[PDB]
């Protein structure tokens, strides 16, 4: 048995990203920028969790039909730095993650688990900075873990 994710503080949000060169450079220099709505999403999650558990991104690029990693929240958002650092000059901001895994798994393997929150859609059909409630989180996670 593996009951490791079977844990009450943390948060978990997906992400999504039009852009498979900012999944490279968020791995590459370990940060990343939502949206103006996500990125006050994540920021309330990340300041309110005070360093009490982790805040997961699990992250997925639009159209590709799988996600594609996790990663921890490391930072709070800053809201001032350099403009168009990514293939959008779109967004606004900038936070630290650090990424724990990289690997691709596809939707198939994820897409009986729905979301109470989202009128119990796939979590597969979430857009960007949904956030996935606990226990559907943990059902996620192990699958993601144990892909092979
Ligand atoms: C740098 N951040 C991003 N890059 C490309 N796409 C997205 C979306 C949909 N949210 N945040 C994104
Ligand atoms: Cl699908
Ligand atoms: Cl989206």
């Amino acid at each position: 048995e593996n009951l490791y994710f079977q844990m009450k503080h943390g948060r978990v949000f997906i992400i999504k990203s039009y852009s498979e060169d900012d999944i490279h450079r968020s791995i590459k220099y370990n940060i990343w920028c939502s949206t103006e709505h996500g990125n006050k999403r994540l920021d309330a999650a990340y300041r309110s969790m005070n360093g009490k558990g982790p805040v997961y991104l699990l992250f997925s690029v639009n159209g590709s039909g799988h996600f594609c990693g996790v990663a921890e929240m490391k930072s709070a958002v800053d809201y001032n730095t350099c403009a168009g650092v990514w293939s959008q000059d779109k967004w606004k901001g900038r936070f630290d993650v650090r990424w724990i895994f990289v690997k691709d798994v596809p939707n198939s393997q994820l897409r009986h688990i729905r979301l109470e929150n989202n009128e119990n859609k796939p979590v597969t059909n979430s857009r960007d900075t949904q956030e996935v409630p606990l226990e559907k989180a943990k059902q996620v996670l192990k699958i993601i873990a144990s892909y092979k």
